[PDB]
C-alpha cells in the first residue's frame, strides 16, 4: 500500500475490478498490523470489537480470544471463500494473526458504523414511518442475499438479532457476525455443520429441539422467525405523531433477562405466545404491512413462514408507494 | 492450515471446489505430520491401519512398511490421479512420506469408520433383512462405480479392485459400506486400450481368488477378465452377509467362504482343487428360500460363482436388481 | 530501458500497444530517477511543476510536497488504473516515489507543452475566431471524454474533474488544449453505482465553484451533480477565452471570471453572495453579437451558467455544437 | 518421482494425458542419472545403445560420443518439441547431459525392445506370410505418421527420416515394428514453407541412399524430395523382409540390399554405378509370385524403386494397400 | 543454448513456433557473446559489418560505434517489435550490448550473404535478362512488404526505408535480394494516423534523395510522402541493375546514378540543381529498347522518376508488372 493510499481506494478497488474476491493477504496483513486502535465498542462470545483507524480513516476491529480461534476462522472463511459482499452485510476488509500458542492474536477488520447496533440505535432513537421501512427493507435485503444461492452458496445466519445488526449513516442496515453461519452446497446437498444462538430469539423448532438439521431449509426458517422479532423491535419505535412505545426486547414481559432454554420453550412452544402486536399498529398502511409480516414469520410451523426474498419484495413494494 | 481450521472445513473445500482434485500436497503433508495416532485398528499385506486424530477429529491412518512402498504409491496414485471419490468408497484425505532408506515412513490418511471392516462387523453382529440389503446394495454400488468408465475431464478410467473381501470393506454409522484398499487395483484407458498392472502376476487373498485366477487360465489382456474376478469374490462376500441375516432368531455363525473345505491361510493349490476341480462353491442354506430377499441374494451368488467369467452378472446389474429389492422394503 | 531508446519510442510503444497499458513500473521508475530537471514552470496546492529533460527530450515533472501525498496518489491512480488516454488530456508518462517519512519525494511525469496553461496563454495573446474555436472545441472534447463512461476492456469509468479552470488547462503548439490535474477527480462505476471519493467536502478553486457547490445544496449522492459543476466552470473558461478573441483589433484585456465582483483569492462566502444571492454571472459583452462564432459561444456560456445544474448543457452537447461551428469554416 | 513410482506409472501418465506431451526435464534428469546400465546392445555413427534398468524395469539408453552432440540434440529436439508419439515409433522417455567440455556425456532414453533391430530379427528368424505383413504394415504406418503433417495442437510438422534401414527399425514382442533414430531427420513447416536443416551435404547409410541422392541430382529445396528418398529405402527394407518369408520351408538367407553387387561398406561411387548407371535393383525372386501377399509386396517394391522419385508410391499409399492385404486375413 | 544446437535450429524455432517475433533475449545475448568474428565486410554511417561464425556457421555482425547508439536501437526496435520477417528483407537474428559509457559495445546479428551488397555484386558481375528480373522483382517484393500495412496482431505497420540504394541491398546465393539497414526507417500506425519518426529532418544518402526531399518541399505529415521517395530511389537502383544486363556481350560499366552529373559524395545543393532545377535523370540507354525486359524496366524507371511523387508507381504495382514479365520467360 503506497503513500497517499486511503481505505476508500482499497475498498473501491476490490468492489469494482476485484471480481468478487477481496484484498490480497499481504495487503490485509499490512492494514491489520498498521491500524491504530482507539477504544472498545462492544463484546460478545467471540471477544471484543474496537473502533480503530487506518491512516486516519475509521474502521472496526474484532479481536478474538485465543481460545475462540474457531469463530475467528469460521467467520473469515465464510467471508473470503464465498466472496459474499452486499450493501446489507457488514463489509469485510481483512483478517490477520500474530503471536504463537497461548498469546496468538486473531483479528478481523471491517467497515466502521458510528451508529452502532440496531439495538443501541433503537434505544437511542424513535423513527419515521419511512425510517422504519428503510431499516426493515435493508435487513430483509441482506438476509435475502445470505439465504440466496448462486456464485455463492446459501447461508443461514443462525443468530440474528438487533445486536447483530448495524445501522449506517443513511439509516440502512447490514447483518453482522457470521461466526455461527452454516453453508449449503446444493450441487452436493451438503452443509458443513448443537443448538446455538441467543436464547431469546431461538425459533420454536429450535427450542423444543424438533428441528430437522438435515434439511438446510430448517435454518433459513429459524432465521426468518428471529428477523420477525427484530421487525417487532423496530415498529415499536416507529413514532407517528409523538406516539410510540419504549424500546423493548422481544418477550421482555414474559421472561427474565438472560432467558434459559426452558423458560423460553414454555412461553414460545407451550403457551404458544408471541410478542404483542399493538392495537395502534393498524393506524397506517406501513404499520399494517409490518404487523402482517411479523405474523407470517412467527408461525409455529417453519415451512409456513415467509421467505426473506418474499419479505424483501413486499417491503420493497411498500417503499415505492411511499416515494422513499 | 491456520488456527481454527477444522477437518470439516478442509473436506468441504475440496468437495465443493471446481476441481475433483483434492487437498494441496503442502496441506496433506501438514495434516499427516500433525496427526496424533491413537492405537492400531488392523493389519494386512500393506502394513497397519491406525485410528488417529487431527486437531481432535478422528481419522484413519494406513502406515506402510518400507518394503511395501509400491502398494503405498499405487493406491495414492489411483486416488489422486483420477479424483476418485464416491459415497461408497473409502474417503481419501492425504498421503505423505518421511525418512530415508530403510526407515522411510509411508502414510495414507482417510475417513474413520468406528465400525471397522465388514468382516469384524459380521463377526460382531447378525443383521436385519433390511440391513443385509443396505450392505449388499452399497457394496455393489461402489464396485459399480469403480468398474464404471466416464470419458471426459472430470471422468475416470475403469478400475478393477483385484482383492475384494469382507476385510477390505468398511461399514459406516448408517449401515452402508465402502470399498477400500486400492493397492492392487488396475486401470483401463479405453481410448488407448491400455491396462496398467503394478503386480502383473496373480495377486490377492487366496481364499477369494476366482477360478480363472486359480488355474491361471485367465486372460490378463482383456480388462474384463479382472472385473469378472471381482464379481466372483463379491459373491463370496454376499454369502458371508446373508449367513448372518437373522430372521426370527435363526441365523448361521459367521464363517469365511470355504471355511469347511480348506485350512486357514489356504494355498493356491488347496483352493484350486476345491474351486476348479471339485467345482465346489459355498453351501447355499436351505432356509434361504424363506423370504424374497434371501432368494434374490442366493440367486445373485450363483450368477456370480459361474466357472465361466463371461457368464457372471455385472456390478451394475447386481446394483440394479438389488436396488429393486430395496425399493419394496421400508 | 536500453541505450539509444528515446522518449518518442516509449510513447509510441504504449500508444501503439494493442493492450491498453502504459509503461512498466520499472521503466517509469528509471525514467523518473534519470530525468534532469531544468527549472520551475508553475505552482499550485499540490506542489510545483518543472520542465525537465529525459535523455535530451523535454518533459514535465510535477513534484509534490510530502504532506500532499494523497493528491499525488489520487492523480496517478486515476491515470494508470483507467488507461485514460486522450488527445485533449495531459499525457501521463510515469509516477514514482523516493525517500522516507518527512522527506518522501513524490513525482509525476507527463508531456511537456512549451505554451503553458491556457491562463498564461490568454494573458500573453489574443486569438483568431478560428483560434478561439480550436481552444473551446478541444477543451469540450476532453471534458466530454472524462465524463463519458465506457463499458469494456479498453473502457473507462465516467470521471468528473472537480476543479476545471484556465490554469488547469494547457495549450499545445497546434493551438489545441488538454485538461490537466486530476488530483480531485471522482470516478463512477455505473455497474455498481458507486463513487470514488466517498465522504467529500467542497474542493476546488473558489472563484470557479458552481452555485450548488457554494451554497452547499449540491447532492453528492448523484454523480451527475459533479459533471454539472464541471460545465459551469467550463463556461467561465469559455468566457475568459472569447474575451481575448480579437476581431479587427477589438478585444478586452485578459480577466479572470468575477474579476470585478470579488477580491483576489475570493472566500467561499464572498463568492456565494455574488453567485448564489445576487445571482450574477460574468458580463457577456455587447460586441459578442458581432459574428456567428461569438454568438454561439455566448449562447453556450449562458446554458452553462444556469443556477439549476440539471438545466445546463452537457459536455458532449457543447462538443457537438462547437464541432458544428468549427465545421462552418473548415 | 517419489518412492514406489515405477516406469510403467510414468509412461501411463504421459500416455493417458490430453497434454500429448512428455515428462518434466527435472524428472528426465532424475531418471537418466538414476538408471543402472546393464550392458551394450549395439553401435552406430551416434555412439552406443545400452540396455539399462530404472528401478528394476528395463529401458534402452543411447549414449553419444562428445563429438556427436549434434545428433544427440537433433534427435531429442525432434522428439520433444514436436510431441512425437506413435505406436510404430520408438518411444522416447528422456534426454540428459552431464559433464563439461571434452567429457560431456549426452544421453537419450527410450523403451526397451528385447528383439532388437529388424536387421538382427531377420538374421535370427524367418517369417510367416502373416508375420511379414505385420512387419511391413507397421513400418509403413510409422513412416506414414512421420511424413504426415497435422495442423491441430496435437499435430506436428512433416518429417523425413533420411536414414531408414533394417538396422534402424525395432521389432516388438507382438511382431510389430517402430522406426528409430531421428538424428538426421528433417522438418517441414508448410505454413512457412521452410526446412529444418542446411541440406548442404549428403547423409545416411550409403547402401540405402536413393538414386537422386547418389548422383546428387536431388532438389533439396522441395521437402518432397526427402519423403521420396525415404520410400526408396523403405522398399529395400520390404525386400529384406519378404526374402525371409518362409512358405513351406522355402526361403532365402538373410541378405542386405545389393549384397551381391557391391562390397561391405559401399562407397558413394560404387553404389552410384550400380544404382544410377547400371540401373540395377535388388533381384525380385521368381517364387514371390507364389501367393497374393508376396505379389503385393513385390509390386510395392518396384513402385518404390523407380529412378524418378515423383513416380514412387507414398507412405500413406503403401499403408493403405498393405492394410488391405492385411484385413483380408486379420 | 545446449550442446549440439545449431543456428538453423534456432532460426527454425523462432520462424515456426516462437510467438515473440524472435529468439529470447537471453538466447540472443548468448549467441552474440559467443560468436567469433572473422573479418570486416563493410562500413557505413552506423559502424562496420563483419562476417562472423557462431559454432562454425557463418553469420553477419553489425558493430556500432558508441556514438551511434540511436541507429542501433532504432533498427533493432523496428525488427523485434513487429516480427518483420520476409524473404526479401535481411534476416534479423539478435541484438546485444556490452560495456559502459564510452566503450559500450552495440551489436546486431543477421544472416550472412557471401555475395555482399548489390553494389559489390554489380561491380563484380554482369547479368542475364533473367538474372536482372530476379534482382529487380525480389527488391520490389521486399520494398512492397515494408510499405504494406497489415492490421492483425500477426500483422505490422507500414514502414518506409528512407535510405534505399545498391549498397543497402544484399544478394543471396540464389540471385535474389533482400533490403537491409532499417536504422532510418519510419513507422506508420494507420489506426492512430501517427508517424513514428526517428530523425525528422532529411536523412539518407544524398545521391539517391528524391526531388521533394532535395528542395525540401516534401510533406512529412503524410506518410505517403516517404513511400514515394523510396520508389524514386528504387528506380535509380533498377537503373544500376539494367546497366549491367549483358545481352550478347553488350553492357555498360557499373556506375552509380548521376555519376556523370555530380562529384563523389555529392552535396545536397549539387544534387538539388541537377535533379530539381535542370530536371535531369539518369540516361536511359538507347539499346534498352532491344528486348521486352529492358523496355519494361525502362518504363518503370521513368514512372519512378517523376518530379511529382503522387504520380509515381507503387511498390506493389512494380512487383505485379515485374512479376508478370518474369512469367513471360520462366
Amino acid at each position: 500500500i503506497s503513500e497517499g493510499t486511503t481505505l476508500k481506494d482499497l475498498i473501491y478497488d476490490m468492489t469494482t475490478s476485484g471480481s468478487g474476491s477481496g484484498l490480497p493477504l499481504l495487503v490485509q496483513r499490512t492494514i491489520a498490523r498498521t491500524i491504530v486502535l482507539q477504544e472498545s465498542i462492544g463484546k460478545g462470545r467471540f471477544g471484543e470489537v474496537w473502533r480503530g483507524k487506518w491512516r486516519g480513516e475509521e474502521v472496526a476491529v474484532k479481536i478474538f480470544s485465543s481460545r475462540e480461534e474457531r469463530s475467528w476462522f469460521r467467520e473469515a472463511e465464510i467471508y473470503q471463500t464465498v466472496m459474499l459482499r452486499h450493501e446489507n452485510i457488514l463489509g469485510f476488509i481483512a483478517a490477520d494473526n500474530k503471536d504463537n500458542g497461548t498469546w496468538t492474536q486473531l483479528w478481523l477488520v471491517s467497515d466502521y458504523h458510528e451508529h452502532g447496533s440496531l439495538f443501541d440505535y433503537l434505544n437511542r432513537y424513535t423513527v419515521t414511518v419511512e425510517g422504519m421501512i428503510k431499516l426493515a427493507l435493508s435487513t430483509a435485503s441482506g438476509l435475502a442475499h445470505l439465504h440466496m444461492e448462486i456464485g455463492k452458496p446459501a447461508i443461514a445466519h443462525r443468530d440474528l438479532k438487533s445486536k447483530n445488526i448495524l445501522v449506517k449513516k443513511n439509516g440502512t442496515c447490514c447483518i453482522a457476525d457470521l461466526g455461527l453461519a452454516v453453508r449449503h452446497d446444493s450441487a452436493t446437498d451438503t452443509i458443513d455443520i448443537h443448538r446455538v444462538g441467543t436464547k431469546r430469539y431461538m425459533a420454536p423448532e429450535v427450542l423444543d429441539d424438533s428441528i430437522n438439521m438435515k434439511h438446510f431449509e430448517s435454518f433459513k426458517r429459524a432465521d426468518i422467525y428471529a428477523m420477525g422479532l427484530v421487525f417487532w423491535e423496530i415498529a415499536r419505535r416507529c413514532s407517528i405523531g409523538g406516539i410510540h412505545e419504549d424500546y423493548q426486547l422481544p418477550y421482555y414481559d414474559l421472561v427474565p433477562s438472560d432467558p434459559s432454554v426452558e423458560e423460553m420453550r414454555k412461553v414460545v412452544c407451550e403457551q404458544k405466545l408471541r410478542p404483542n402486536i399493538p392495537n395502534r399498529w393498524q393506524s397506517c398502511e406501513a404499520l399494517r404491512v409490518m404487523a402482517k409480516i411479523m405474523r407470517e414469520c412467527w408461525y409455529a410451523n417453519g415451512a409456513a413462514r415467509l421467505t426473506a426474498l418474499r419479505i424483501k419484495k413486499t417491503l420493497s413494494q411498500l417503499s415505492q408507494q411511499e416515494g422513499i
